């Protein structure tokens, strides 16, 4: 199955693995993983994270034939369960310095929901885009400001986390893919760019 190859030791998650645009994987409900998790679950975690890190690499992301991306899901793997991977990057200074910490957010998630969110909603002002679809896609994909999540850890650990900024961002997109939602679905139909008083616009 597609498991059985992305799990092999020595396979390297790369674009030829990633599903397309049309693919009804992406639009399925991905299933819960049960815990403990097996030794498939827990390595595809691995090999996904290692993807995030990869793409981030520029000699990785080269000799793989990747661009810099910050969250994977499952489903984008032909695996129709809810395992995202997330790895938001800070950035250096002004003067080339690099930040007290490498990343805003850095986790593998099984089974993450949202379970309360504000009022308030955010989007990207560069609007968004995807692995899977290779088509320009203009617009503000309007999304919760501020979620707070629960997902598990590899180990079965449970966590409580409250985001904001790209983070909050990030992790939506992800969880979407776990629902069968793509970030298209969230632009308005007749103007991609409209504002709705209040909207945050992330720059
Ligand atoms: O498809 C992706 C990666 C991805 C590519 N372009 C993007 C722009 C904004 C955001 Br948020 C995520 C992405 N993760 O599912
Ligand atoms: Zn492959
Ligand atoms: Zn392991
Ligand atoms: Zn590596
Ligand atoms: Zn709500
Ligand atoms: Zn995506
Ligand atoms: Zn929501
Ligand atoms: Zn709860
Ligand atoms: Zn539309």
């Amino acid at each position: 199955a597609a498991i059985d190859k992305l799990v092999k030791a020595s396979h390297l998650i790369d674009m030829n693995d990633i599903i397309r645009e049309g693919n009804p994987t992406l639009r399925k409900v991905a299933e819960e993983v049960t815990f403990p998790l097996s030794e498939k679950e827990e390595i595809l975690g691995e090999k996904m994270m290692q993807f995030l890190k990869h793409s981030q690499d520029p000699i990785m992301a080269e000799k793989l034939g990747l661009r810099g991306g910050v969250g994977l899901a499952a489903p984008q793997l032909d695996i129709s369960k809810r395992i995202i991977a997330v790895l938001v990057p800070n950035v250096e200074d002004a003067q080339g310095n690099p930040p007290k910490e490498a990343y805003s957010l850095q986790e593998v998630m099984y089974n993450p929901k949202v379970v309360s969110h504000s009022v308030q909603d955010a989007a990207l002002s560069d609007g968004e885009g995807c692995l899977s679809v290779d088509r320009e896609v203009p617009g503000y994909v309007v999304r919760h400001a501020r979620v707070t999540i629960e997902y598990f850890d590899k180990t079965g650990e449970k966590h409580r986390l409250k985001l904001k900024g790209y983070n909050s961002i990030v992790v939506q997109h992800e969880i979407d893919h776990i629902d069968g939602i793509m970030f298209y679905d969230r632009i308005n139909e007749k103007n991609p760019f409209a504002v709705k008083e209040g909207l945050l616009i992330l720059e």
